[PDB]
Parts: structure tokens; C-alpha cells; sequence
């Protein structure tokens, strides 16, 4: 799909972890999350569509998802180790790496 709709599912899912009843539905959301991170990484954003796939610029907006899915990853370990609550402290500190990129590209 494309890197708004990607984007939307994103969101949508961070709200579900955030509302959180059990270990389940944290860990169906992060896994959403971390297909739809992925997704949106091969996507060119609308502020660098006149750049170079190779270009800096690509490579830090692609950066940005290495460390989302890194996050997202351990958010993951916290999840099936039955910590439910630390899993969605993990899921509240991504919210670090969205403002960064958004900060930049959106
Ligand atoms: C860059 C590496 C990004 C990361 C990490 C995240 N997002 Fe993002 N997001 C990015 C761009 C360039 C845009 C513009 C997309 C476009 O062309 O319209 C966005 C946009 C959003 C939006 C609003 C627009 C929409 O999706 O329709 C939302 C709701 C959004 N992003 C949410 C979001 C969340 C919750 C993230 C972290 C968990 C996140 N984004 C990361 C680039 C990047």
C-alpha cells in the first residue's frame, strides 16, 4: 500500500496498544505496526520525490524505519515475555521516532 495509508495503520494500531485489554491484542498491534513500518519504508515521501533513491536524504528517512522496527522489535520481546504493561511503555516511547521523522519530511 502507499506511505499514507501505511501511515494511517500505524496510528491505528498505537491507539489499540494504548487501550490495551490483553497480551493478544498488544502483540497483534505490534505486529501490524512492524509490516506496516516496513511497507512505508520503500516508499518515497512526497518532500524528497525529486531526490535520488541513493540519496542522503533517502537513506536518513529510511534510518528512521530501521529504528521504528527496532523498537517495535523489542516492544515485541517485552510482549511475549508477558509483560504487557512494559510492552506498551515501549509502544509509548516510539512516538519519539515519529516526531523525528515527521519532523523532517512531513
Ligand atoms: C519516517 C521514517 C517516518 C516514521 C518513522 C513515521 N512516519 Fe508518519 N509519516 C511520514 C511521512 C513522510 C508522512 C507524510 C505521508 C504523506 O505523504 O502523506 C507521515 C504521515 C503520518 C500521518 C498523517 C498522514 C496519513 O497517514 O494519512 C500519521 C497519522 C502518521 N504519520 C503516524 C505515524 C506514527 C504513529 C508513527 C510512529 C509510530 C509514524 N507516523 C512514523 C514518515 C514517517
Amino acid at each position: 500500500a502507499d506511505l499514507e495509508d501505511n501511515m494511517e495503520t500505524l496510528n491505528d494500531n498505537l491507539k489499540v496498544i494504548e487501550k490495551a485489554d490483553n497480551a493478544a491484542q498488544v502483540k497483534d498491534a505490534l505486529t501490524k505496526m512492524r509490516a506496516a513500518a516496513l511497507d512505508a519504508q520503500k516508499a518515497t515521501p512526497p518532500k524528497l520525490e525529486d531526490k535520488s533513491p541513493d540519496s542522503p536524504e533517502m537513506w536518513d528517512f529510511r534510518h528512521g524505519f530501521d529504528i521504528l522496527v527496532g523498537q517495535i522489535d523489542d516492544a515485541l520481546k517485552l510482549a511475549n515475555e508477558g509483560k504487557v504493561k512494559e510492552a506498551q511503555a515501549a509502544a509509548e516511547q516510539l512516538k519519539t521516532t515519529c516526531n523525528a521523522c515527521h519532523q523532517k519530511y512531513r
